[PDB]
């Protein structure tokens, strides 16, 4: 049992979990994926509090819990200046150990780029520096799944009939392959999705589903800055991540001493796949630089 409440921050308010760590040696504030999704899926990292390691989750603005600002804000920018406010009224002057998983890696790295001083480390997983990369990346991945699907997916996305039975089994495969490799998923997850399809920034932000980028996202690339980053970087990526290795590799090449983990069996919703071994390397990467 963390202490959940309600953060105002820029004029609205946000929901947030925080899961205090009993002999705390140091914070880490997490950014979940989407956009438009939910802090949820991400819960598997409170493992880390029996670490020595206090987990910040929060709903993003528009998402799970928290409420949605005007539509104009709907951007990463805005984003960005809601982790900070957070970050500088939860915690003060404190720095922390920032993580941004999937879409919040991609913000994850926006903040990093503006306000590293606030931050000891960053742990990116199967995140992101631009968007058309990631699509073309995903992209292949599709000419890359079985016939049906494949056609289903061009066939019935080129004509937005996303509802299509055929396009959703194409979907569901897809994810079942890339997204999470699984029999039955966490209810944690489920309820991440539950929320990208029950609210309105998902729909926006990032489009139909997570090969469909159609969202006010689509060009966004700023793989041009991240190089600015120097403090600890840890990115992580499954070996069959939706957000391939390749992905990856460019972010973890604009910065000087990061590490790249590239989990086998793995793919997306790598903390649940290979939960031990994820909460294992996250905490042993903080650990190393307190
Ligand atoms: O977490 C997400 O939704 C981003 C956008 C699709 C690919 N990954
Ligand atoms: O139906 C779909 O595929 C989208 C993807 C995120 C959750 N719902």
């Amino acid at each position: 049992e963390c202490i959940e409440n309600y953060a105002k921050v820029n004029g609205i308010y946000i929901y947030y979990k925080l899961c205090k760590a009993p002999e705390e040696k140091a914070k880490l504030m997490t950014m979940h994926g989407g956009p438009g999704m939910s802090h949820d899926y991400l819960l598997s990292l409170r493992d880390m509090t029996k670490e020595g390691i206090t987990v910040l989750f929060y709903d993003q603005f528009g998402c799970g819990r928290s409420e949605e600002p005007d539509q104009s804000k709907f951007t990463i920018d805005y984003g960005v200046e809601e982790a900070e406010a957070l970050r500088s009224k939860l915690f003060g002057n404190e720095k922390v150990f920032l993580m941004g998983s999937s879409y919040g890696g991609a913000l994850a790295l926006a903040y990093a780029v503006k306000y590293q001083d606030h931050l000891k480390g960053l742990i990116v997983s199967g995140g992101l520096s631009s968007v058309p990369l990631t699509v073309k990346e995903m992209n292949r991945l599709i000419d890359e799944l079985p016939a049906k699907y494949r056609d289903a997916i061009k066939k019935y996305g080129s004509s937005g009939s996303y509802e299509n039975p055929e396009y959703q089994e194409a979907v569901n495969y897809f994810y079942h392959q890339h997204l999470l490799r699984s029999e039955d998923w966490p209810p944690e997850v489920l309820k991440s999705l539950e929320y990208a399809e029950r609210r309105n920034v998902y729909r926006i932000m990032n489009g139909p589903n997570e090969f469909t980028i159609t969202g006010t996202i689509k060009d966004w690339d700023i793989t041009d800055k991240i190089s600015a980053i120097k403090i600890p970087t840890l990115i992580t990526v499954g070996e069959y991540d939706q957000v391939t290795p390749n992905v990856a590799r460019v972010i973890h090449e604009k910065i000087a001493g990061s590490e790249l983990h590239v989990f086998r069996d793995c793919s997306h919703l790598t903390m649940w796949e290979d939960r031990e071994g994820y909460n294992k390397l996250l905490s042993d990467f903080i650990l190393k630089h307190l």
